[PDB]
C-alpha cells in the first residue's frame, strides 16, 4: 500500500452521513457484514413516506427502477417490473427453492450449492430436494479458498438442474466466479441462483455480465431498511414458475410474487438509499473499501497470535475478514473489544458447513464499509492487543 | 343516537396526533380497513430505532411483550414467546395453512372456511387442499348476513380437521361469533385458526377467551407500520409444527419460525402502536368507533339512491361499511369522492366469493377510525349527493 492511500484511509468522508456513527464518535462499527448502518437520508426519507404518502404508486415504480438499474437489469430502460420484494434475502432464497424447485426438479435431478453457502442457501433446497427425490451437490474449495474451474466442470455435470452459488462469502470474503458457474451451468441445462447479500453492498453487480438467472439480496447490508429483501429474475423464468405465497393481491409478475400488503415505506427508503450510493460514485464506494479490506488483514498479518481463516492475501477479501486469537474463544473476544468500543461478528455466522469443512466452530469477523476509516481498524488492532495481554 | 352522541362525534380529540391529517384539514379519510394512519410517536419511533440502535434485543421481546398482552395472551406473565412475526396477514396465514396443513390434514380430511373470507384466507387452503387429499367446506350467511349456529354445526362436522374463520370482514363489517365455532370445531378434533386482520384495531381481541389456536393480523391497521404482522399460536401447537420458511436463524418458538434478518425497527415502532393504543384507552376507542359507525350507516340510509350492502343496521358493522351508488360505478363514485377530497375504497376488495354471493361485481365501501369524526361522515355525504346530482 502506499502512503497517499494510507492517506485515504485516514480521512472519513463518510461518517458524518450516519446518525448513529456520528452520534458516537468512540465507536469503531466492524459488522457491516451484518447489517450496515443507515444514512440520515434514508431514516428520513422513510418517515417522509408516512408522513405524507400512505402520487404513492408513481414512487413503488420508481423505486423498482432504481434498484433495477442498480443491478444493471436495463434493456435502454431499466427492467423494474422483474424485481420483486420479499422481506430479505432468505425469503427470496426460500421462494426459489419452492418455485423453481417445483417448476424444474424431476427425480434424481442434481441441485448444486457451495460448501461457502449460508444456511438460507442450504435448507430450503435440501428440502426442495427431499420433496422432489434429487440430489444435494457441493462446490467444494481449493488451498487458496477457491472454487476452481475443475470443481466447476466436476460437479454440475448434464444431471444439474439448479445451481445456486453465493457471490461473497459472508465469512471468507471471496468473490466467487460466478460467470464461469453460470456458463458451465447453463450448458449442463439448468438454471442459475446467486445469492448476492454480500456481493451487492461492496462490488458492482451486473446481471446481464453475470448472466445469471435468479439474483437476490437485502436492502439492509446496502444502507437501506429492513424488513426489504430484492429478487430478481428473467422475465421469462419469472412468467413461467408457480407463484410461492398465495392471496390477495396476488397475475402479471411481478405482482404474482407479492402477496398482501407490502412495506411500502420501506421500499420507498431503498429506493433512498440506491439513490444515495450512486451519489457517492459507487466507484469510488467499491475504491475505498478495498484500501480498508487490504489494510486491515495487512495489519493483522502484524499479529502472530491471530490466525485469518482464509486467503491471507487482502486482495481476496470482498468486505469481511474472518479469524481467531489463538486460544481465546472468540465471545471472548467479541466482550473485551466490546469493552474496547468495537463491533465484530463472533460465532459461526450461519455458515456452519463452512467452518466444518475449515476444521474451526467459532470464528472473530471483521467487515467494512466506505464509512469506516484507518482510525477504525487501529481500534480493533489495539483492542485485540489488550485481548492477547490478558490471554 | 343522543345529541350527546352527535356531540362525542362532533369533536375530535385524536386527529392532531397523525401528521398526514394534521397537514390536511381538507380531507376526510375513510379507508381505514385499507390500513391506518400513523400517529407521529410510531413515526418517530421507528426513525429512532435506526438511528440509536440498529439494548436492541431487550426491546424487540418488550415488544413481543407488548403486543402479547394487547390481545390477552397472558399467563400473570405476557405469553411472548409465542407471538411471531412475519410481514402481513398474508404471510401468516400462508405460514399456518402450510405448517398446520402438513402436520394436521389426512386425505379426505374437511378444511373449513367461511364464504366471508379475504382471499389471503382461501387461496393457501386450496393448494394445502390440493397438495393433501382435502376437501374445503365454506360457511354461508342468513338473510341477516350471520353465520348461524346451524351452518356451522352442519358444516363443521368429524371430517373437519383445520377451521379457519374472519373475525370481522373488510366488506360486510360482521363481527363473526369465533368463540362459538372455536367450540363446536374442538369438538370435532379439528384446529381453529382466526384471520383477525380486520377485528384487531377495533373490538377487542382475547385469544383466551376466544380460545382460539391460531391468531394472525397485521400492525398497519392499528396503527403501525407497514412490514409487521404477527401470528399467535398456542404454545404446544407452536412447539408441534414444522416450521414454514427455512434458513438463517431459523430451535424453540419463535425462533423457528423467523427466518433471516427481521424488521427491527419496525417491531419496534409495532411495540409503540401498542403502547400508543393502550394509551389513547383502548375501551374509548371501541366506543368511538361504534359511534362513528352508528351515524355512517343511519347518514347513509337517509340516501335512497345508496344501497348498503350489508346490515342496514349499524350496530352490526364494525370498522367498514359496504355500498353501491344505485346505476354508478364504485370506480365512478371514488373519482367524484376524491374531487371532493374524500377516500374511499372502491372494487372486490379481494373478497371477490363474498360479492358473488351478494349477487355484485364492485362495491364502495367507507371504513372509520377513532381519528375520524363526524365532518368525515358528512363530507362522503355531501360528496355522494354531488355524485347522485351528476348520475
Ligand atoms: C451470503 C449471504 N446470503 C444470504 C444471507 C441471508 O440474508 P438475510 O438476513 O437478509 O435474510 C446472508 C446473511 N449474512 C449474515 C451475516 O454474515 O452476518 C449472507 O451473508
Ligand atoms: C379480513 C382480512 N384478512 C386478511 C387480510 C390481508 O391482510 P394483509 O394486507 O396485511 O396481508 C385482509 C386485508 N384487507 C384488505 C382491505 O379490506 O382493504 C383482511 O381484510
Amino acid at each position: 500500500m502506499t502512503d497517499t492511500e494510507v492517506a485515504q484511509i485516514t480521512d472519513n468522508p463518510y461518517k458524518a452521513d450516519f446518525p448513529i456513527l456520528a452520534a458516537n464518535p468512540k465507536v469503531a462499527y466492524l459488522d457491516s457484514a451484518a447489517t450496515s448502518q443507515r444514512p440520515r437520508v434514508v431514516i428520513e426519507a422513510q418517515s417522509r413516506f408516512y408522513e405524507t404518502m400512505n402520487d404513492a404508486t408513481a414512487a413503488i415504480e420508481d423505486a423498482r427502477a432504481s434498484i433495477a438499474k442498480f443491478i444493471g437489469a436495463v434493456d435502454a430502460k431499466p427492467e423494474s417490473q422483474q424485481i420483486i420484494f420479499t422481506r430479505n434475502t432468505s425469503e427470496a432464497l426460500n421462494l426459489v427453492a419452492s418455485s423453481l424447485g417445483r417448476y424444474a426438479l424431476k427425480p434424481g435431478d442434481d441441485v448444486v450449492i457451495s460448501i461457502m453457502e449460508h444456511h438460507s442457501n442450504i435448507i430450503p433446497w435440501q428440502q426442495i430436494c427431499k420433496a422432489t427425490g434429487a440430489n444435494l451437490v457441493y462446490l467444494r474449495m481449493n488451498s487458496q479458498y477457491q472454487i476452481t474451474p475443475e470443481e466447476i466442470a466436476s460437479k454440475i455435470t448434464e444431471r444439474a438442474k439448479i445451481v445456486s452459488v453465493t457471490h461473497v462469502s459472508n465469512v471468507l470474503g471471496t468473490r466467487n466466479d460466478i460467470k464461469a458457474i453460470a456458463k458451465r451451468t447453463h450448458a449442463m441445462g439448468a438454471y442459475m441462483v446467486v445469492d448476492a447479500a454480500q456481493s451487492a453492498p461492496h462490488i458492482l453487480v451486473n446481471v446481464h455480465d453475470l448472466d445469471c438467472d435468479l439474483l437476490a439480496f437485502s436492502a439492509h447490508r446496502m444502507c437501506g431498511p429492513m424488513g426489504i429483501g430484492v429478487l430478481w429474475g428473467r422475465a421469462e423464468l419469472l412468467n413461467a414458475m408457480p407463484p410461492f405465497l398465495t392471496g390477495g393481491e396476488m397475475a402479471p409478475v411481478p405482482e404474482k410474487f407479492e402477496a398482501g400488503t407490502q412495506d411500502a415505506a420501506g421500499i420507498y427508503a431503498t429506493g433512498a438509499a440506491i439513490k444515495y450510493l450512486n451519489g457517492l460514485d459507487m466507484a469510488k464506494i467499491e475504491k475505498r473499501e478495498e484500501l480498508l479490506a487490504r489494510y486491515l488483514v495487512q495489519q493483522l498479518c502484524t499479529l502472530d497470535f491471530v490466525d485469518i481463516v482464509g486467503s491471507k492475501l487482502g486482495q481476496n477479501h470482498v468486505g469481511a475478514v474472518a479469524f481467531n486469537v489463538r486460544g481465546v474463544h472468540p465471545h471472548d473476544v467479541s466482550s473485551i473489544l466490546d469493552m474496547n468500543n468495537v463491533c465484530i461478528r463472533a460465532g459461526h455466522h450461519c455458515a456452519e458447513p463452512l467452518l466444518i469443512e475449515l476444521h474451526e466452530s467459532s470464528t472473530c469477523r471483521a467487515s467494512v464499509a466506505f464509512y469506516n476509516d484507518k482510525h477504525d481498524i487501529d481500534q480493533l488492532i489495539e483492542g485485540l492487543n489488550q485481548v492477547w495481554k490478558i490471554f
